[PDB]
């Protein structure tokens, strides 16, 4: 078992030293929380788990203006697949201010997403595979998280 | 599976909403790092996993003056057991400044301790059982970590 730490500036991605597979965990840590950020176009912030081939295994989109969190997947150079949506952004974060954490458990055929201590969705995968890189995209203006998001992975758990 | 967050002021402990058992994980996060803190008496900082009966399942002691990290266990109202020691404190933290994280994996008959990304010890348990509370002890003067340490547990993984 191992712990890997990464620092992700908004708009960039990182390649993992250890891939995330079934039974593994990834937690994104934000040193800030701005639920009053400007409107998204349409996203304020997105967090993503990528396959080495470029596929979007899991796409987490926070949209304040639409007050919802979208979950989707997408083949390397393909169209976005079936969107799953959880309504009420601020409710998922309630209980903790000025910071936040987003955790994704890889349960084989589903991705469990947890905001702080709250389970937000049991996302049935539309695309399977090993997560080889992670990303955090947003503008320095309308992101709900800090400029740099810390990612910690817990691998080789199974 | 669930995520639980706790904030631990130095010298206090917290009771877990979800106990940590075999296959589970606990990570202590410090917002500071002072490897130049005053001498310990003999500990500068200790992090602990407790059983509900008060037993010290795992005791992690950081001693700058002795430049070593001690690992031990202790029955509720019993003597300290066999000490395990890893030498060179600062080396375990090398690579990251101003902050740190300490992770403990409960592997059934052993506790794996990881400082940041470095595995420090594969502690063979001297006392088994469920971890029901965690603590972070130190003086506001000679602690190597921040005044408040954030603890995150990942339970129900097995
Ligand atoms: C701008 C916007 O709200 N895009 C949404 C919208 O789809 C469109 C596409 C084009 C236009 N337009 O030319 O005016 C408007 C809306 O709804 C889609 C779902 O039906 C998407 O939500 C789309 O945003 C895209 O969502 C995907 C994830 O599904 C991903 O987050 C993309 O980055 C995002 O643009
Ligand atoms: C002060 C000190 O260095 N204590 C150490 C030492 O044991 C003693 C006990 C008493 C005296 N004394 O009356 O002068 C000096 C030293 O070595 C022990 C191991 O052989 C311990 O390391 C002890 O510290 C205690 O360690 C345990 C864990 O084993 C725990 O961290 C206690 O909080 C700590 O005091």
């Amino acid at each position: 078992q191992g712990v890997n730490i990464y620092n992700i500036s908004a708009g960039t991605s990182v390649d993992l030293a250890a891939p995330v597979t079934t039974g593994d965990i990834v937690t994104f840590f934000s040193s800030a929380l701005n639920l009053n950020a400007g409107a998204g176009n349409p996203n304020n912030t997105t967090l993503n788990l990528f396959a080495e081939n470029g596929a979007y295994l899991l796409h987490i989109a926070f949209r304040l203006q639409e007050n919802v969190i979208i979950f989707n997947s997408r083949q390397p150079d393909g169209p976005w697949l079936v969107e799953q949506a959880v309504s009420d952004v601020a409710n998922q974060f309630a209980g903790i201010d000025g910071k936040a954490m987003v955790t994704v458990f890889d349960h084989g055929d589903k991705y469990q997403v947890v905001i702080n201590e709250k389970t937000v969705i049991q996302y049935t995968k539309q695309i399977s595979g090993l997560t080889s890189s992670l990303s955090y995209n947003a503008t320095e203006e309308t992101s709900i998280f800090s400029t740099v998001v810390e990612a910690v992975t817990y691998t080789g758990l199974a």
